[PDB]
């Protein structure tokens, strides 16, 4: 699997045939950045992809001076990343930046998101990067931290294996020529549970943390740091 | 509890009423007629508890390809129940509905595939849930499923508060105050008794099921499946 020119063609329809409830999270991405985005901060948008998490916060920000840092290590993502915001008029500036989210430094943030990217780390890199996070977001921040879960269940698991094995047949995902290729990916990819999200984000730092959507075997986490923390 | 009566008014608004106030209905609405086309058997019975206008019903109804089942669904609202029988009379499929005025706490579970508690188990007094679950684990063929949507509380503070403000501002930005009946809506919210989704996962053990997980939430509501083992 690479995040090729080809995948970067279709990705919006290939994520909506593939990701049950991707455009709930995403509304709620950008009503979560209504509340939390703070005046003169950063915002990052960790494995931006096209950047559509990106323009859910950006339409949701109505302070001046803040700026969204867009990254993704995949050239022809970001190419494509970059002409799509461009598309897109708001006051809000984003930077969209060729880089590996294991190496950026996350300074001054109101929020982070991770939509659908942690899953791409080794599982043995996770921790740093979501530790790097909790201490980059001010007092007040939030993480959103959006997965394909595994569970421990594996009754639970099969039926819910099988939920999205009907949607993405009720979706025509096998219309799309990517779609063996996306399939053999998510194949291979290590997934963990809602239980280790949490208790990674808990030793992160996070005060606070939920689950705040799900849907079958696909789903999102809320992460605040206190308004009083060091 | 409160001044708050199923009446002909709320039957009329329903529908806009909890699209309007319920994050997630109607992918739980579909979620369910998923789960209908695998789990529904045969020559068997699916319930529809606290049926109101026949949402899940019809949900389960247009996905059940089998010749010889039959959906019950139940209500203890006159209102609620004349209006869902005349709505389940607009639609045609194989599967005929009875539609039975009563009470969810007395109804027998019989020869069940399926089981769906869609915004209802809360309206119960919490001293009352235990026993509705273990009577329709008991009432469960083997490989049944039971859905339970609710809303949920949240036993963290601050979580509880940010998805109280994620629920207003979802009403917003939904046109939720254009209801007339918005008001008192709020006020039957304001006093419902929800369970947390841990107090729901140990109800449904306690109650035998051998599977169950949250497999829907958005903000503060959400949905469970608990399977009763194969055999
Ligand atoms: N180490 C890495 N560093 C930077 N980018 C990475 C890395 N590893 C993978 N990527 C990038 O992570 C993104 C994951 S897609 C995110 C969806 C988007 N957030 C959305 O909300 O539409 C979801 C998916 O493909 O399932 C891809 O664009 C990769 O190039
Ligand atoms: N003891 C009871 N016995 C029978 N019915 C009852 C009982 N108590 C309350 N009700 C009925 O439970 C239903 C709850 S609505 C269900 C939505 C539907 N399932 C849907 O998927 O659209 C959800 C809402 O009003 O928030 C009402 O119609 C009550 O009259």
């Amino acid at each position: 699997w690479t995040f090729d020119e080809r995948v970067a063609e279709v990705f919006p329809d290939m994520i909506q045939r593939s990701v049950p409830g991707y455009s709930n999270i995403i509304s709620m991405i950008g009503m979560l950045a209504e509340r939390f985005v703070q005046p003169g901060t950063q915002v990052y948008d960790l494995g931006c992809s096209l950047g559509a998490a990106t323009l859910s916060v950006r339409r949701n920000i109505h302070h001046d001076n803040c700026k969204i840092i867009a990254i993704d290590n995949s050239p022809a993502m970001i190419e494509r990343c970059r002409r799509h915001i461009d598309a897109y008029k708001a006051p809000t500036p984003v930077d969209v930046i060729e880089g590996d989210i294991r190496d950026i430094a996350i300074e001054n943030a109101s929020m982070v998101v991770l939509n659908f990217t942690l899953q791409f780390l080794e599982p043995s890199e996770r921790q740093a990067l979501l530790d790097k996070i909790y201490q980059g977001l001010n007092p007040g921040g939030a993480l959103v931290l959006s997965e394909k879960f595994s569970f421990e269940d594996a009754k639970v698991g099969e039926l819910l294996f099988n939920m999205h094995h009907d949607f993405k047949r009720a979706n025509g995902y096998s219309e799309l020529e990517i779609s063996q290729k996306r399939s053999m990916l998510e194949n291979v990819m290590l997934t963990d549970s809602v239980e280790t999200h949490k208790a990674r984000l808990h030793k992160a730092g996070f005060e606070h943390s939920e689950l705040w959507f799900q849907c079958f075997n696909f789903g999102s986490l809320v992460a605040l740091k206190a308004e009083d923390a060091a």
